[PDB]
């Protein structure tokens, strides 16, 4: 069992409202890892502890390379510690936010990288429900690395669970069975997915205002339009994918799954067997 002396700390990687991730060292093995240190008196007092148990059970399910890893967790009087690995090339955002717009082939190859990442986690019957471009890290490679599993849900296979009932997610990517019928499904983030492919072509999500509730009001009337240039095939994915009913969301268990969504013409290059050993595109 590990202790905080067991590491050297190095620099702050960033803070959440209630953690903080920082770059440390073991000292017995010399791996980084990016430990998130959370204030067990904080947690307590402000009714987080629910999420910080759902982060590592669902963390504790996933060994794909698509997902940070959670290597271990150890506590101390003060505080909780999640040994994590360390994505050192940050956010896909900070990408987006300084070239603007992906090209073709990188917009192809990251969204391959994210149907794949879900897949696996829908396999397992595990929701998401934040999936959104601060959420998709990048290691040293320039892979994804899925991150923050505290308003994931893993569905129960005993009911054969498909709706979860917790309000949690994010306004520009929340789906509208969320905001509507009070529940989200698996499908919840292929909705999520497709606002993403959407903000990597265009540059920001299609849904977006400066309040919260202007967005909820364009997404359940499915409110948005298309820059003028947007690769054809990919608009024809964002429109199987950005569908009211979940039900009819190309990936979805009612539409048969990852099968049809994988064989969308906008992948008809890609291919999906070792994607994580292939040199991504460099983003320009
Ligand atoms: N495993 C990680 N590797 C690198 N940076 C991380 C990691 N987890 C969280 N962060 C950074 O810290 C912030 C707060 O969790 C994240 O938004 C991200 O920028
Ligand atoms: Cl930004």
């Amino acid at each position: 069992k590990k202790r905080p002396e067991d590491f050297k700390f190095g620099k702050i990687l960033g803070e959440g409202s209630f953690s903080t991730v920082v770059l440390a060292r073991e000292l017995a093995t010399s791996r980084e890892y990016a430990i998130k240190i959370l204030e067990k008196r904080h947690i307590i007092k402000e009714n987080k502890v629910p999420y910080v148990t759902r982060e590592r059970d669902v963390m504790s399910r996933l060994d794909h390379p698509f997902f940070v890893k959670l290597y271990f967790t150890f506590q101390d009087d003060e505080k909780l510690y999640f040994g994590l690995s360390y994505a050192k090339n940050g956010e896909l955002l900070k990408y987006i936010r300084k070239i603007g717009s992906f090209d073709e082939t990188c917009t192809r190859f990251y969204t391959a990288e994210i149907v794949s990442a879900l897949e696996y986690l829908h396999g397992k019957g595990i929701i998401h429900r934040d999936l959104k471009p601060e959420n998709i890290l990048l290691n040293e490679d320039m892979h994804i690395q899925i991150t923050d599993f505290g308003t994931a849900k893993v569905l129960s296979p005993e009911s054969k669970q498909a709706r979860a009932n917790s309000f949690v997610g994010t306004a520009q990517y929340v789906s509208p069975e969320l905001l509507t019928e009070k529940s989200a499904c698996k499908s919840s983030d292929l909705w999520a997915l497709g606002c993403i492919i959407y903000q990597l072509v265009a540059g920001l999500p299609p849904f977006r205002a400066g309040n919260e509730g202007l967005i909820f009001a364009k997404i359940i009337k499915l409110e948005y339009d298309f820059p003028e240039k947007f690769f054809p095939k990919a608009r024809d994915l964002v429109e199987k994918l950005l569908v009211l009913d979940a039900t009819k969301r190309l990936g979805c268990e009612e539409m048969e799954g990852y099968g049809p969504l994988k064989a969308h013409p906008f992948f008809e290059s890609v291919t999906w067997e070792n994607l994580h050993q292939q040199t991504p595109p460099k983003l320009t």
